[PDB]
């Protein structure tokens, strides 16, 4: 099945990504607080709803929040400033708070129910966001021997997410706070602050995409160049 691409709002970042965030893939962004990772998540939750000539997939979004980062009024602002109705856009982002890592796993199973329900409608789910994907796992699995257990549980969670991406042709977008641990996202992107309020993006361990860094801004439209 054809891979779909969701624009980030930034031509620069889209170019680095090969056209946008991909369906049938998990894209992980990681960086410090304020590096742009959560702003990008909010922007994508709007962009996915646009028709494809505007960089979207005529879809809806689901957002799993682990550390209370979701801001409905930020979605509304981004929508309004892109010419969209803020309430309709907000209504197309299904939201759930994950209370702990086990609940987070259950939420992925519930996400599948909604994805199945909407799959063949005029507005299928096309984006699943997990913000700070590792936060509960790092809180709960800690101490002697916790590395193997935590990594096994994360690997399983990520396998579940890969399955949804592949089976239902959706983009999975995950964020993490910031060197020898294994990772299993399809594509990893490091974000950092740069000069002039810009953020800088770099692909990590991706020899299949060309060399470079993207530069973008955080604005009233979410993310843009
Ligand atoms: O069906 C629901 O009400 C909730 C299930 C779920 C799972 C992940 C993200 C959002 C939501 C919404
Ligand atoms: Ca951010
Ligand atoms: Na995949
Ligand atoms: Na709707």
């Amino acid at each position: 099945a054809t891979i779909g691409r969701i624009s980030t709002g930034s031509k620069s970042l889209d170019k680095l990504l090969g056209g946008g965030i991909e369906t049938q893939a998990i894209t992980e962004v990681f960086g410090e607080f304020g590096s742009g990772k959560t702003q990008l998540a909010h922007t994508l939750a709007v962009m996915v709803q646009l028709p494809p000539e505007e960089g979207g997939l005529n879809g809806s979004a689901m957002y799993i929040d682990t550390e209370n980062t979701f801001r409905p009024e930020r979605l509304r602002e981004i929508a309004q400033n892109r010419g969209l109705d803020p309430d309709e856009v907000l209504d197309n982002v299904a939201y759930a708070r994950a209370f702990n890592s086990n609940h987070q796993m259950l939420l992925v199973q519930q996400a599948e129910d909604m994805i199945k329900e909407l799959l063949n409608t005029d507005r299928p789910v096309k984006l699943l966001i997990v913000d700070s994907l590792t936060s509960h796992f790092r809180s709960e699995y800690i101490g002697r021997g916790a590395l193997a257990e935590r990594q096994q549980k994360l690997a399983k969670h990520l396998a579940d997410l890969h399955r949804l991406a592949n089976l239902y042709d959706i983009a999975v977008f995950v964020t993490n706070q910031v060197h020898i641990l294994a990772h299993s996202a399809t594509l990893r992107v490091y974000l950092r602050k740069g000069k002039g309020g810009k953020r800088i993006a770099r692909l990590i361990d991706a020899p299949h995409l060309p060399e470079g860094e993207a530069v973008f801004s955080i604005t009233e439209k979410g993310i843009e160049d």
